[PDB]
């Protein structure tokens, strides 16, 4: 996701932590406001931009040698290669953030890449291999031409919601907490983390990677990437993904919430 996604994936993590580990983490980020997370959300992405950080580009996926739209699936040790993916990136960290040897600051960057990363593996082409992970599909959306994966970070989510302020984040968060608490995904929520332990994070994000990666195959890309290089994708395309789109941003954000808590 782009910063729009980020950020709202933050909010929604926001509403859900526990007034304690709401303030274990406010203490660790140095700042009580009232974005505490959703500021430093996008942080990863600006400091992959750096010298210092072109090292951690491959940690914001994992690219799955699958076969889509025939056959999606991941597999840790075939997929997150020698430089890391982002399933091992959140096993590294989980232990960092709660490890008593290492410093404040050791511990603010750990907590600033989960929050990130938790985010990243819901969006389907961050758990997939296929023409660099989409950048490679070269498409129409709305008159403009991008490529299959800005669309799905960016350009459609900001098309549904207007603008990528942390207010217009917030706003969207709004909606999907009211779905979470008392709407149409409240059914649903348990099962986002079901199983989910911080004693596990391989197997864990294994299991996120792979919720994630099966919409490659039903909704990203269902009839091949031919079938999306040759109309504009608004709105028909836009109409039958923009619901998983919300779905995806909102199992982040609870994920984030119940990770957090379990750490603290
Ligand atoms: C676990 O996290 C640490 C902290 O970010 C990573 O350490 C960085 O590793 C790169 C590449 O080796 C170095 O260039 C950086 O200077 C390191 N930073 C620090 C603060 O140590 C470490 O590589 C990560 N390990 C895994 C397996 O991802
Ligand atoms: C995709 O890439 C090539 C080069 O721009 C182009 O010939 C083809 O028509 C492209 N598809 C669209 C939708 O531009
Ligand atoms: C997490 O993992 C350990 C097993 O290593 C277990 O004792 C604990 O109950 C597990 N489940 C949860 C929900 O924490
Ligand atoms: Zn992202
Ligand atoms: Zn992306
Ligand atoms: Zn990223
Ligand atoms: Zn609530």
């Amino acid at each position: 996701w782009g910063a729009l996604g980020h950020a709202t994936v933050a909010y929604v993590a926001q509403h859900y932590v526990s007034p304690e580990a709401a303030s274990w983490a406010q203490g660790i980020l140095g700042s009580s406001s009232s974005s505490y997370l959703a500021s430093i959300a996008s942080w990863a992405d600006e400091y992959r931009l750096t010298s210092a950080g072109k090292w951690s580009a491959s940690l914001h996926f994992i690219d799955a040698e699958d076969n889509p739209p025939t056959n999606c699936n991941v597999d840790y040790e075939r997929d997150c290669g020698s430089s890391g993916c982002s399933i091992s990136a959140i096993a590294n960290y989980t232990q960092r953030v709660s490890d008593s040897s290492l410093s404040s600051e050791n511990h603010a960057e750990a907590l600033r890449f989960l929050v990130h990363f938790i985010g990243d593996m819901t969006q389907p082409l961050h758990d997939e291999a296929y023409a660099v992970g989409g950048n490679k599909i070269n498409v129409t959306f709305d008159g403009y031409h991008d490529n299959l994966h800005s669309d799905w970070d960016t350009y459609m989510p900001q098309k549904l919601i207007g603008g990528h302020a942390l207010s217009d984040a917030e706003s969207w968060a709004k909606t999907l907490v009211q779905n979470i608490e008392s709407g149409n995904y409240t059914a649903q929520a348990i099962g986002w983390i079901k199983g989910d332990n911080i004693s596990e994070p391989i197997t864990t994000a294994t299991r996120w990677a792979s919720d994630a990666n099966a919409l490659v195959c039903t909704v990203v890309m269902p009839h091949g990437a031919a079938a999306l290089q040759t109309g504009d994708l608004y709105p028909t395309y836009y109409d039958s993904v923009i619901d998983t789109i919300e779905l995806q941003i909102a199992k982040g954000g609870y994920r984030l919430a119940n990770w957090i808590n379990e750490i603290h």
